[PDB]
């Protein structure tokens, strides 16, 4: 990298904006992969809304606040119409990436899915993309087929072809992998399902938080993230759907609000999105996640996106001058999306992240929900460090002598 | 109709100071309970402290365990030596969907075409559609507990609608639009005799009365934290631990797996088999938050505060000439919830009114509809009370309702 670049990730405009971080400046937070910080403003809009907003009780705003978090989040993805209108009602929201992608194998799955048809994933996804397909395809009788990887940790033109056939009904594929840091080519993938005629799913949860999205570049039908890892609160999932693929898609859950009335046999169905979100939701937490994107699009999504490329360069070039350390995925950074997955040779990642916890680094350590992955890899554990804007080059850093300490015990 | 004593109990509001919303804002009268509660400071501020100080991971997850342990004991969910049987306390977004996952859950592992599937008429919507679905899909029957003129549930009913086909019986424990409480022990015990599984809908029971898991002899048990204090986006299911193991997964992806394969899975123990993805750890922080302020303001305390102020609501009601009470016009059989309409006023006029003097009230369905069908009710309004209200908010919807008539 070059000295204007690393001067770049020397500074820090943004902890600053988080409590915790503020409060800990000692701490170096490198999993943010698992789960994001919350910035002040967020923090304090989920306790506005319930001091202010709850239920509407100061009426003599609430509604308008979850329409105008729908709004937000539409434009965010690029889900805005010919004439620049927020996609608003075609916003879901869920608990996490995880109920969206039940949602999504069980909802389509039955409106689509055929004996002998296939579903197609890839190997680097993550257990909740990966099990609600084994599940949904036993059902059905439908076949659950598996995208691999090449030597650089890609999926080739060659695969995409040679999978996605005319037997294909549904594709779900991880925008970018949360151990390899890989970022799938999804235009491309959905250019060969539209072909074969198939639905493109797309898992977001850790593309939205660290690159530009747009639904409508992307070509896809539907697509979810999370919002805890965007700098969003806890509790909140986001569903982005083709508008008249939703409509055709039975309901998920069933009960209060979602309807539009009921008898004691039968029931009518709410017009989407209300059709897809069962009993009461978090509307505390839809605003906190209305701030989250006020937050983001304050700093600028497309700065953040450019220092969280350098970070993720000095990370893995920081890692390389370690001979003792293996990195598990891709050995250039530039083909890292926000996590590095490495090991400590010879060292269980039990051990190394113990001792990181003493040097004031938090990493990542286990099978990071990707076990078929893993099993791949012939890699029974792992480590995995992870960047956010709100890092720095002194964060890195400290992971540098925090992993040169591990030698000295190991 | 109730002592001195008892009017001036309500008069006095040793609980409004701890709620932001309400105590800031005096003139606000908030009789809507029943679908959402106001929060309490301490409850607010146990949420924005987890984002604050330990948003993961060793102080995070003894925390979720303490909440759960909390949880267990404020429904008596507690063994022999009084541990809290934390491990069968499951976290969802709601009821709603606590009452789905049973419903599928439950539903696959237990019904056969010709079984029986008990409602009431009294049922939310969250307690009928998931019924309606399952039942269209096992070829089940799904069949209605009905009422007597005093809106209740009576002993020849109960004998009468679950049978030896009876696999599964859902009841609520109180109903939302009368604030009938149905006896869940009875009903329990006739449910065993004919081999069927006990579902209770504890939403309204939860936080008005005090709740006994093994005193009411249920096999599942929901209800929601937004109900009583707690943050929303977290529902609660208890179940029995052989049950709950015998259940096949709901939800599935990641956290709630030992090991997966390519083609396979192996599931995580109960509970975190029934818990898919990242959880809102702050809002089941905050939950256990809610339940030890009840516990600090005496469960038995809230309940007698609220018996009056329910008789208190029913009452006045019952003295104003242009108001007819839906449902039983005592006022010790309402748990809670009190619907009324202003006659010939729609409902929706009624509330906009009330709006004006910052006097919230639920008008519509109430979301159980088909009730209101049953007793040939179009749309009603719903005035509720919670602990934190007082005599003062009841005079204040009553003083609106003369302001409905001399307009309407
Ligand atoms: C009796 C009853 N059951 C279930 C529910 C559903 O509650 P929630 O909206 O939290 O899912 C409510 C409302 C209710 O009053
Ligand atoms: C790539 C990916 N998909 C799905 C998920 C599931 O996210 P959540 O725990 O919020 O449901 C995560 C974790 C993830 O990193």
């Amino acid at each position: 990298m070059t000295d204007t670049e690393v001067a770049q990730i020397t500074d820090n405009p943004y902890k600053a904006d988080f409590p915790i971080l503020a409060a800990n400046p000692k701490v170096a937070y490198l999993d943010s992969a698992y789960t994001s910080q919350r910035p002040r403003v967020v923090i304090e809009a989920q306790s506005r809304f319930y001091e202010t907003m709850n239920a509407n009780a100061l009426r003599g705003d609430a509604t308008a606040a979850i329409e105008d978090a729908r709004a937000s989040i539409a434009k965010f993805i690029g889900a805005v119409d010919k004439n620049d209108k927020p996609e608003s009602q075609q916003i879901i929201f869920t608990r996490n990436t995880s109920e969206a992608l039940n949602l999504v194998a069980s909802s389509l799955g039955r409106y689509a899915l055929k004996p002998g048809d296939d579903v197609v994933i890839s190997i680097m996804e993550h257990h909740s993309n990966i099990i609600p397909w084994q599940q949904i395809c036993k059902a059905t009788g439908a076949n659950l087929v598996y995208l691999r990887m090449n030597s650089q940790y890609q999926i080739t033109p060659e695969e995409i072809a040679s999978k996605i056939t005319e037997r294909a009904k549904i594709v779900s594929v991880t925008h970018v992998s949360n151990v390899l840091g890989t970022r799938n080519d999804i235009k491309a993938i959905a250019k060969r399902t539209h072909a074969m005629g198939a639905y493109m799913v797309v898992d977001a949860a850790q593309s939205a938080p660290h690159i530009l999205v747009n639904v409508h570049d992307l070509d896809c039908d539907l697509l979810a993230f999370s919002a805890h890892k965007m700098c969003g609160p806890m509790g909140i999932g986001v569903l982005w759907g083709r508008a008249e693929l939703l409509n055709a898609m039975p309901p998920f859950l069933t009960g209060g609000e979602m309807i539009d009335s009921v008898t004691e046999t039968g029931a009518v169905w709410a017009p989407v999105p209300e059709k897809f979100e069962a009993g009461t939701q978090d509307a505390a937490g839809i605003y906190a996640t209305g701030a989250a994107i006020k937050y983001l699009n304050g700093l600028d999504m497309a700065k953040i996106e450019k220092r969280e490329e350098l970070l993720a360069r000095y990370l893995v070039q920081q890692l390389c001058t370690l001979d003792f350390v293996d990195i598990v995925g891709s050995k250039l950074g530039q083909n890292h999306v926000g996590a590095v997955a490495f090991n400590v040779r010879g060292v269980h990642p039990h051990d190394v992240s113990s001792i990181l916890d003493m040097n004031n680094v938090c990493i990542r350590a286990g099978h990071h929900c990707a076990e078929p992955l893993l099993i791949e890899l012939h890699e029974s554990s792992t480590c995995r460090a992870s960047v956010a804007f709100y890092n720095d080059k002194h964060d890195i850093d400290q992971l540098i002598e925090g992993l040169n300490q591990v030698w000295k015990i190991f």
